[PDB]
């Protein structure tokens, strides 16, 4: 759970490759004494990992401890879908800039229900007469809410990135 | 134009059948002297006609003069489509009972425009918000206006028989 397999730059041939699992936070010296060395300090071969995001094989461990703070800062419904938010954003820092703009529809599951929420519950367009209340198109209004703003659909609800 | 070919019960064999055209009103004696007789008074063989409605071959001429008053009483948009009104009613007298109930949409031509008239112009269901004004289904509301009341479609406009 949110861990790495970080050893080693020594043994490029990887004869009985070592270094199993380290959760966060991470010491340099504890991992270095866990995995040894190649008589000098070149380590953190990030071979395997298990993270909600993507990281390269040459990333410094300080950047991993930097990113872990911002990842563990967020609530679980954000942390369950960090790659889905990364499909619109570009970094965890940029997500941390706008981490209150994202509106979460746990109740709504598809665009019909999003339109029905914005019309029936909120009254964003105005009051709804009851004889009109059944005769309102939701699909075309849902398509125009899709083409106006930016909506992302996940398993839990619908994420709405607002400006 | 609204006339008949009424001769004769004499000459069942119709050897040089006579009696050409008589508009309304109709005399018994003028037609009888126009077409002759068979030494007695049996006449008004209604063979051909040209009328906005349907009449049988044994109808008395007094009933024709009776019906012509009610037919010529109506305005031309009713008189242009008397058979279309007869598809819902049963007689010209019954049409004369309810001759003010029929509402005429010269402007509207199909059920989409009838729904758009009842919603946008009248506001039968209430006020229309402008951001809602495009997102209102008219086809389903038109189908339910069709299945609720009684609408008849002609060349000129739409006839609405109201209760």
């Amino acid at each position: 759970d949110m861990q790495v397999y970080i050893a080693n730059l020594g043994k490029y041939n990887e004869g009985e490759l070592v270094g199993a699992w380290f959760t966060f936070p991470i010491d340099f010296e504890e991992v270095k004494e866990k995995i040894g060395l190649n008589d000098e300090y070149e380590e953190y071969a990030i071979h395997d990992y298990e993270l909600p995001f993507t990281v390269d094989e040459y990333t410094s461990i300080g950047e991993l401890n930097r990113l872990w703070e911002m990842v563990s800062e967020l609530p679980e419904e954000l942390q369950s879908e960090l790659s889905a938010l990364l499909t619109h954003f570009s970094s965890i820092e940029e997500l941390s800039e706008h981490q209150e703009d994202i509106i979460i529809h746990s109740d709504c599951d598809d665009m019909y229900d999003v339109a029905r929420y914005y019309i029936e519950e909120t009254g964003a367009l105005g009051e709804v007469p009851a004889s009109l209340q059944n005769y309102i198109d939701y699909q075309a209004y849902g398509r125009d809410l899709d083409l106006s703003g930016t909506f992302i659909s996940t398993n839990h609800g619908i994420f709405e990135i607002v400006y």
